[PDB]
DNA sequence: GTCCCCCGCGTTTTAACCGCCAAGGGGATTACTCCCTAGTCTCCAGGCACGTGTCAGATATATACATCGATTAACGATGCTGGGCATA
């Protein structure tokens, strides 16, 4: 669940992961979010969002989206 | 010396807090102009100090009138008392 993420931020950034899935990933709307970089430290390797949020409400999102699942890249 | 209103403690119930994102009111900046102020001059009449003045109250004050308080001179009636007059 999405409290328990940030409840126990730690342990998981500890152990290594390097695939993600997530639920209703419409989330990561705003660029200061704090599962926004609450979800970077957990070392990955590849990451999985699955919504189907529209991406031209806000041009913010559409470079959130961009931004989280490659660190860099307008 | 008595009684019952707080503390400690377990469980049940509400809403504080954090995170996230939105939206617009209102505060912050800027530019221009124009009313309102300090600064400066002259003047006096406003203001300060004081002598002069008749009117509120307050205090007797000479003069007069009314009412007794008390005293003294005067008048009605003696009471033994003293100084003499008719009878045992």
């Amino acid at each position: 669940t999405y409290e328990y993420i940030l409840k126990d931020r730690a342990e998981l950034g500890s152990i290594k992961w390097q695939f993600m899935a997530v639920d209703e990933a419409h989330r990561l709307k705003n660029a200061e979010s704090s599962l926004y970089e609450s979800l970077n430290s957990f070392k990955v390797a590849n990451r999985m969002l699955i919504t189907g949020t529209p991406l031209q409400n806000n041009i913010k999102e559409l470079a959130a989206l961009v931004n989280f699942l490659m660190p860099g890249r307008f």
